[PDB]
Parts: C-alpha cells; structure tokens; sequence
DNA sequence: CCGACGTCGCATCAGC
DNA sequence: GCTGATGCGA
DNA sequence: GTCGG
C-alpha cells in the first residue's frame, strides 16, 4: 500500500541513527513509517498523510517528493555515499554501535571481510555478532522457539524445581516467529529487601544450549544458543538469547512489561495514571492526591495489577494493543 | 521557542 | 586500583 | 523530526 513511503523512512531512519548519530530523529521517522504502515488507504500526498500523528511538515515535503519521482534525491545520495553506507552497514554487526562503525570506517575498514582481517580491534562481543552475522538476522519460527522452551524450563527445573521461568515477548502473545529468546527468571529466595543466575546458565552450557555469553552479572545474561542437531539433518541457526533474574514480588511486573506489546503496555500506563497507579517494569504505586507515589503493592500475578486498577485479565494473546 | 523524546545492566573506556 | 562516563542493546 | 507546554 505504502511499502514505497515506510522503506523511505525506515531507511531515512537508520541513517539517522547510524550516520548522524541522532537517535530522536531515528524515532520520530520509525515512528512515521508505522503510523503509514496503518494507514488503511494508499497516500496521495503529503498533506494527506501530515494528518497522521507523527508525520510533520519535512517528512509531508519527502512524501511529495517520492510520489511525484519515485524517488528522494537526499536518500539516494545518501545511499550511494561510501562512507555513509559502510558506517550504516558495520552497526548490523552486533555489538558494532554507531560509534565503532565511525571509527572502523575512519581507519579503512568497511566490510565483514575487512572485520574478518582485523579481529583484534574488536571486543569480545563483536566478534560473536560477526561470527554469527547471518544467524542473527533470521528469524525464528514458533516451532524451534517451543523446542527451545522445552530445553530452557526442563533446565531450570533440574536446576532447581522452585524457580519460575516465563519465555516473553511476542513468542507469549502468540506470535509465529521471533527474533531472539526473551527469558525471565525468578526463585522464592530472592526479593526486593547468590548463585541463582549462574546456576542456571551454567546448566544450560553444560547440556550445550548455551554456545558463547555476551554479558553476564548477577541479572541479566545475553548470550548466544542453538537447538540440537536432528542426527544427519543441516544444523540450526545460531539464537540471541537473554536469561534476566528478577525479585519475585517483582517478577509480574517484569513478565507483563516484557510480554507488551509497548502499544499495549502504553494504554495500560495511562489507563492505570487515571485510575490513580503508577505502573512500572518493576512495580505498581499508588499515587497520593498531590502525585506523590506510595509503596509499591504486592503483585502476585499477572492478573494482581489488572485487578488494582479495574481492568480485566486479557491474555497474552489479545495484549496486541 | 525550545526541551522531551525510556531507562538500565554490563563491558570497557577515561580520568585520577 | 577505583569511580564515573560512555557505548551498546534491549 | 515531531509534538506540545
Ligand atoms: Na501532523
Ligand atoms: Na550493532
């Protein structure tokens, strides 16, 4: 309908982000180009689109411009700019930020074949980002993201039977395919006032789900996983998978946030500010008459925080908006 | 006109 | 060596 | 770049 428009953006967007080092402009365009992406009819002009909450004047003047030639005259520039693309490019190398890729273009290097000459300038996480640079960008089909939360809850059980673990994000709601593993974890032992998250990633290296760890402290591991090889069949894509510990009488509020979607997480925000709570990824608050936040409420389920402030329980299915 | 635009854990850097 | 800033991803 | 106090 608009694929034309929200792939101008999307790549006006990135160049933002990656180029110029402009992370609000970065925003303010992927936040135009989703608007479009719902916009039910095809654009006929700029005006019709400046309509839509988040398209302002320049980006009406580039609609106009791309309607009329098919093309925008900055973008194209853009795009056929040495410099400019390779920067853009390198930050699709996880662990590579806008930063580092102005640097590696600075002194020469451009390319995953240039990366690839020159490891020792990189960080440990880059070089597990350009290992599996292709891996990282598939997506993940439903199907091996259950195999997947088969192996993750069977290890944390034989681990130890009293922690909770809840694969989130868009895999909760249902969704067909995912693009890395979101994992939150909480045990009995720990809350708001030792090993528990070591333990774990420790089992789940040692059965070799677990291939290569980005970052790993007391509360949140990334790392990097794989699904077994089915006998002689090719082997499966390399994961991004994160593994985060949480308090348990914050762990729902962890679970419902990290569920979203953030449309949905945004309506429930504001449903919840004038109904007197203050919702956070960590806790619900009360909100006193002048705005001053009491103590967080005990949340002992997802359903808990719909019910303080009179909503009712939707499941991860239908919390799409 | 002009500031907000999310916030934070971890790794690594810059300064002392 | 320690502490705070910054880059990064989410 | 867009919005809004
Ligand atoms: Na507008
Ligand atoms: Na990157």
């Amino acid at each position: 309908l608009n694929g034309g428009i929200t792939d101008m953006l999307t790549e006006l967007a990135n160049f933002e982000k990656n180029v110029s080092q402009a992370i609000h402009k970065y925003n303010a365009y992927r936040k135009a180009a989703s608007v479009i992406a719902k916009y039910p009819h095809k654009i006929k002009s700029g005006a019709e689109a400046k309509k839509l909450p988040g398209v302002g004047t320049k980006i009406a003047e580039k609609i106009d411009e791309f309607l009329a030639t098919g093309k925008l005259r900055k973008l194209e520039k853009i795009r056929q700019d040495d410099t400019s693309s390779s920067i853009n490019f390198l930050t699709r190398v996880s662990g590579i930020g806008p930063s580092a890729a102005r640097k590696f273009v600075d002194e020469g290097i451009k390319t995953l074949e240039d990366l690839r000459k020159n490891e020792d300038k990189l960080n440990h996480h880059q070089r597990i980002g350009l290992k599996y640079f292709g891996d990282f960008e598939k997506r993940i089909p439903r199907e091996e993201m259950l195999q997947m939360q088969d192996i993750v809850l069977n290890e944390v059980k034989k681990v130890d039977s009293e922690y909770i673990a809840t694969v989130c994000g868009s895999f909760r709601r249902g969704a067909e395919s995912s693009g890395d593993m979101d994992v939150l974890l909480t045990h009995p032992s720990f809350t708001s006032e030792p090993k528990l998250l070591h333990q774990v990633v420790e089992q789940l290296q040692k059965v070799h789900f677990i291939t290569d760890t980005l970052s790993k402290g007391e509360t949140k591991f990334m790392g990097v996983c794989q699904l077994p090889s089915k006998n002689d069949e090719k082997e499966y894509p390399h994961r991004r998978i994160d593994i985060r510990l949480i308090p348990k009488d914050q762990y729902y509020c962890g679970v419902l946030y990290f569920t979203g979607s953030d449309i949905f997480n945004k309506n429930m925000r504001a449903h919840a500010l004038e109904k007197g709570f203050t919702i956070n990824e960590y806790t619900i608050r009360p909100l006193g008459v002048t705005g001053v936040a009491g103590e967080p409420l005990p949340v002992d389920s997802e359903k808990d925080i719909f019910d303080y402030i009179q909503w009712k329980y939707r499941e991860p299915k239908d919390r799409s908006e």
